[PDB]
Parts: C-alpha cells; structure tokens; sequence
C-alpha cells in the first residue's frame, strides 16, 4: 500500500475531523473546533499535524499534491453523520469546558469528546470559584436586600432563584419570566450582572421584537438566537399610555418551536402591568411573574466577582434542578389574566353533560332553540352586572361578547354558553 | 483486458448503485439507500466494497485517480431507470422493513430489492412486538374503554378502526377524514400513540397556514409531504367566531390530488362544529366524519405501547381493508350539506320530457319565458317556505338565488328547476 493511504488512516485515527448533517466538514485545530465552508481547512490540518508522525511519513506532506491526495483519501472515507450542540449540562469556554455535573473543567483535548461550536469568549480560571473567600463573604447580601428572606416570599424567592437555574440550561425552554418592581427597587442590579457572569451569549434588546413578527424577514433577531444560551428584554413600552403597539402575540408561541437549537431563555423587566392584544388559553401555561417589595458599581463593573457568583448558581442547578428543568407558570399574580379564568369557570359551554339539564334550565329562561341553551340578550350581560362590579370589567365583558358574538341571526341575539351559577 | 474494466463490471454485478431517471445515481451504503445531490458517494462505495474483490483488484484501488476512471466507467454502464418507493405494502424501519399484507421483517442485504428512501426513525425488533405482555392487555383496555363496542358506536368503532388502518401509507388517497365528539374523552391521548408508532413520518399541524391557500409560495409543507406517509390536522375548536377566516374549498381540491407523491392521510379531528365558505358538487364525497362522542397517564411518555399497536392497525388491515383503501363519505353528519342534499333531490334541471308537463304547472301558477319552460322568479320564494322553515333556511335559500339564478334580461330571469314533490 502507498504511504499516503496509510497517512489519512492514522490522521483519522487521531480523529480530529468530523462530517456534519449539512454535508460539511468539522475539523480541530488550535484547542478550537472550526467549522467553514468557503475556506477548506483539511489541509491545514494535514500540515500542522505532521509534528507528531514518524519523520518516515514527515517530509512528504510539503508538497501540495501530496497534501491533496490525503485529503482526497481522507474526505472519501467518512461515511458517518454525528450532531453537534449536545450535553445540555455543560457550558464552554475559551480554555475547555465546564460540567455542572460534578463541578470539573475538561481542557485541551479533553474537550474534544463534546462538539461546541461556541464559547464564554474568555479565558477559565480555577482561582477564585471557590465556595469561600473574601468576595464569597461580601457576597449574598445583595441578594438577601434585594429579596428577602421572608416565608412568604420565600418560595418566590426559590422561583427568583429557578430563572437563573434555568439561565444556562439550554432545552428549548418555552416560558416567559416577567421581574416586576420599580426604579432603585434592585432589579436592574441583577441587569447585566449575568454579563459579567456569562458574557457573550447574553444580550439584551427593546420592544423591537416586543411588538413585530420574527417572520418579517431575514433579520439578525431570527439568527442569533440559535445559538445564544440566555436573552433579555429591556426598556419600558408603558402600554397604558397611548401609542404603544401593545402585544403583537403568538410570537411567544412562534419562537417556542425549535430551529427556525434555540435555548435561550427570555426575561421582561416591567415597572408596570402589561396590556396585551388578546389572550389565549395557553398563553397562562407559560408565562410567569416575580416581584419585589424592596428599593458598588465599580466592582461590580471590574468582573470580579465572575467566578464567585457562579458558584451560588451552581448550588441553584444543584438545588430543585438536578432531576428536571420544568418551570411552573404563575397565572394567579398576573392582573388582567384571573378575570379570564374567573369566567371560565363561571361559564361553560355546550357539553355532554347538560342534555338533561336543560330541562331544568328551561325554567331558568334558558331557550331550547335548536338544542341548544338560548338566553336572551342583555340578560346575561345584567346577570354578569349584578355579580361583578362592570366598569372596568365590564368593558372587557362587552369586549369578550364582541368576539364571541355567536348569534345564529341578526333578529335572533343569544348566548351558547351555559351559567354554573344558575345550577 | 483491462482491470479497472472489470472491477467496474463487478461492482456493477453486485447491483449497489442505481438511476432514479432525474441526473442522480442512488448509492446502497451503510445498509440504507442514500441520494447523490450532495457530494458524489460512488468513491465511497467503492472504497468501502473494496474489501470483497480479489487482492490483485484490491491493491490498487486506493489512488485516487483510478477510484475516480472507475467510478467514469461505472456511470457508463447506466442505461435504465428505476423509480423509488413502488410497493404501498411496506413499512420502512430503520434496521430493515415490514410487510403488512403476510407479516415478516426484512432486514439487512435482504431487504436491498426494496426501494425505500425513507423510515421511522427507530429499529425494529421482534422483541415487545409479540403478544401476551402487559403493554398490549393495558392497550385493549384502553381502546375498549375509549371507542365501546355498543350498537350505538359500533358503526363509529368501524369507521374509527378504518380510518387508522385506511393509511397504507403507500398510495394517494382522498377522502379527508373528520373527527368529532367529546373533548376530553381520550380523543386526544390517541394522537401520542400515533406518533410512537409513525415517528420521523408523522407530522401533526393545528389550524396555521391551513384556512388559506397552501400553494401560494414555496411553502415547506408543500415540499416535504411529497415522501410523506400521515399528516393529519391538530384538535383545535374551529374558529366560528367574530374576526375569523373560513375553510377555503379550492385548497382540499388542491390536495385531493397528488401534485406534479401525496401519499398521505388527511384527517381534521375538533370537538367544535366547523363553518364552511362555499359548497359544490362532490365536495361531500371528499369529506368523511367518524363519531367520538363515547366517553396512561405516565406510560405515555415512556411510549410502552408502541410495540403492539402496529398488530393491532395489521390486523384492522387484513380485516376488510385488504380490497382496495376505497374510503367512503359520511355527509349526513354535517350541517350545510342536508338541506342541499334536500334540495339536490327535490329539483331537478328540466329536459325536454318535462315540457309537456308545464301544463300541470300552468295549474299552479308558473309561467314560461323566453319560449322555455322555467320557474318565475318570487313565485317559488313562499314555496320553499312551506317545506322549510323561513328563520333558518331563508339565509341558505338568498345565498344560493344569490349564486346561482341565471340572471337573464330584466323582468326576464329564469331558473331552469322544477319540483318533484309535486309533479
């Protein structure tokens, strides 16, 4: 056999180049791995990697042909597939990678057994993550001002805590966290302080995406989240007051499908309660609140603390999350959103079990028109006025009869739904 | 004469590289059958079957050069062509394929006649894939529960028994299946089953992108469904309400019919009652309605009962389904579709037969215009109020005066319809 079959198979032995599913060539060098298309990168492997071959084999890999050939014979035999971006346990950086896990830095080549494309975009230290030291002291105290200690806020606090357990972890997480409070209340504090903890993949952005369809067009918002582990909305629209957008929805529920891969959590800072276009039943089974009841920079902005914050959010995915990554949604603090399920459960439609019932109903002055419980119009709406206090809500109830018009005609005006109150 | 020659007429022996009569070369590797619109794999092949020649033809097949005279000499030997994916009576897996009308599994070089560029995504083994396990006894309990053997159900089990085992997943057919019943009632525990049965194959999409035009723009479902084997809508309530968009009609005559391999099943499955923009002729044949009004757990997730429901969707398929996947309407169920069925029955376009019996006519009141006989326009206004009630039925009656009149000149319109109630 010739020398350079027998090359490419001990390159690959050593395996340093991997085949993707989109048909290109992943390849290691310089402690990295480099994944481009334009520029071939085989054979600048092929050169670097000669230090560390017999010098039998050495001094032939200068003439280009040659460095062609192996690569031919190297590129014709791998025939394999693998995936790129897995161990959603594990986070890079420009030195190796970190595994939640048990608490431990792979380097150099050990880094070579988990495919990461992406990186914190600094160098690791072992030095000051430590569980204690001077800053280990100094610290915990923001934390404890900025949410206390109090039972009752204490499980908050753990739901405080769960965001940032689930910060790093990336699963395709579908929820929406909303920190609500008020100027100096410390919130912004934590803003960008998972920066200096995280850097590079965090970024924070407006009410550009807030109010607009990701599906507009090939803008960077719909590129960069592919890969980004955390993002962060910022600013404050103020719905009430007039010109806002509001909410322009669904978008939540878009960009939770995967691809078109994403594991970047979201966080909205409100100061104010939200206004939004129209709710759907799904959207209380995602979206969740925090608040706080309470209300130096330099340090803060010299990163010294970068290691030490880390290791209390370790002990956060050590803690409640170790098992499983689920967040719980909070409907019940969110205003605007109980009144919904308030008359849901005062209001029921057409169900299986109400077929005898309307025989009771029919003295209720519910009409049997076309099988169906018929009330007649206004009736409902001063039910509704005598057991709720109208005004505000009472907007919102012409609002949800407004979209709910189901009127067989125009002379004939009533309502499908069923009262559990009149039982 | 020529040893490359022969190599080539070897490898051609073997019969590992076909012509699908579109410019590409489909190439057995890897026990799977694998396109050539990304990089040429004829090399690979070849590098990899060189083991199975001769050592005299084994030594020299590692430059480049000549793999590559070859692989020349290969594609001129290709003069025929040969399509993919023929047989509609097998179920690709990913370690071999399922025959449906005996029962056997092929796996390996076995299973190489066959072919099949797609699979489930799992491998198959006959292991849990018996009967007499817990799983299976677990899975009749449940369906018995759900789907009752009653009278009542009886033709519903049948047609939900059918329209399971309609999807031979090999050819296209129409007749878009529908679901109604209950929500809440195990209709929906249905689809997960499916999915851990189908896998890759099985996509499921609510009510997005489906009340208007599919066609307009490249769409991607439109250019993945072509190798697709069960796509069925998603159980949403239809919305009927205010501000909400219709069923076009025009888009399932578009996918009725396979576009220039619809090899699917469509199903729309709701508890709510749909609305519909416009009928026409044949459009209750292409449209079928299965009752679910009939009134786990954790072993869902865990897909335990994946095995064993292929026996059971087997054994619906040699029950009755085997001549032939002619499906069959079930109109009567439906709203918007009595009255015109009605209607359809009760007039009749008049032939020459029924001149003579315009004189009866003439007893009661018509006229004939322009020399033909026809039906007096608002002479036939209060007739159809005798038959039908004017509240609900006179909506449907405008709209279709509205439609179809055959506005003549004025004071000369004419509709070419008689009644056969009374004649």
């Amino acid at each position: 056999g010739n020398k350079l079959f027998n090359i490419a198979q001990r390159i690959l032995d050593t395996n340093s180049v991997l085949l993707t599913e989109r048909g290109d060539h992943i390849v290691w060098i310089n402690n990295s791995w480099k994944f481009n298309s334009e520029e071939p990168l085989i054979t600048k492997l092929i050169l670097s990697i000669r230090h560390q071959l017999p010098k039998e084999y050495s001094s032939e890999l200068l003439c280009p042909r040659k460095r062609k050939t192996v690569e031919a014979n190297i590129r014709d035999m791998l025939v394999d597939s693998v995936e790129t971006d897995t161990y959603p346990d594990k986070l890079p950086f420009k030195n190796g990678v970190l595994d939640l896990v048990d608490g431990m830095f792979y380097s150099g080549d050990d880094a070579k057994k988990y495919t990461c494309t992406v990186s914190t975009g600094f160098k690791f230290d072992d030095t000051k993550f430590v569980e204690d030291s001077p800053e280990m002291e100094e610290l915990m105290n923001i934390i404890n001002d900025i949410q206390p200690l109090t039972d009752e806020n204490k499980k908050n606090r753990e739901l405080y805590e769960k965001t940032l357990s689930s910060c790093l972890c990336g699963a395709t997480k579908g929820c929406l966290t909303f920190f609500f409070g008020e100027t100096a209340t410390g919130k912004s504090t934590t803003k960008r302080l998972l920066k200096s903890a995280i850097g590079d993949l965090f970024v924070e952005t407006g009410q550009t995406i807030l109010t607009d369809v990701l599906d507009k067009g090939p803008n960077p918002f719909i590129a960069n989240m592919h890969l980004k582990r955390s993002v962060f909305c910022s600013e404050l629209p103020d719905f009430a007051c007039s010109g806002s957008k509001k909410i322009r929805s669904d978008n939540i529920k878009k960009l939770t499908e995967p691809c078109v891969r994403n594991h970047a959590t979201i966080i909205i800072d409100t100061n104010y309660k939200p206004v939004f276009d129209r709710i759907d039943n799904a959207l209380m089974r995602r979206i969740a609140v925090v608040r706080f009841r309470t209300h130096l920079d330099g340090k803060i902005q010299n990163n010294r603390y970068r290691f030490a914050f880390l290791y209390l959010l370790v002990k956060w995915y050590k803690k409640y999350h170790i098992p499983i990554m689920k967040l719980y949604p909070t409907p019940e603090e969110i205003p605007d959103f109980a009144f919904y399920l308030k008359i849901g459960t005062l209001l029921v439609s057409s169900s299986v079990k109400h077929i005898p019932l309307m025989t009771d109903l029919s003295k209720k002055g519910y009409i049997l028109y076309d099988n169906v419980v018929t009330l007649p119009l206004t009736t409902f709406q001063q039910k509704i006025s005598k057991y709720f206090n109208s005004r505000l809500f009472g907007h919102d109830i012409e609002s949800f009869i407004n979209r709910h018009k189901k009127f067989a005609n125009v002379s004939d005006e009533y309502l499908q739904y069923i009262f559990i109150e009149d039982i």
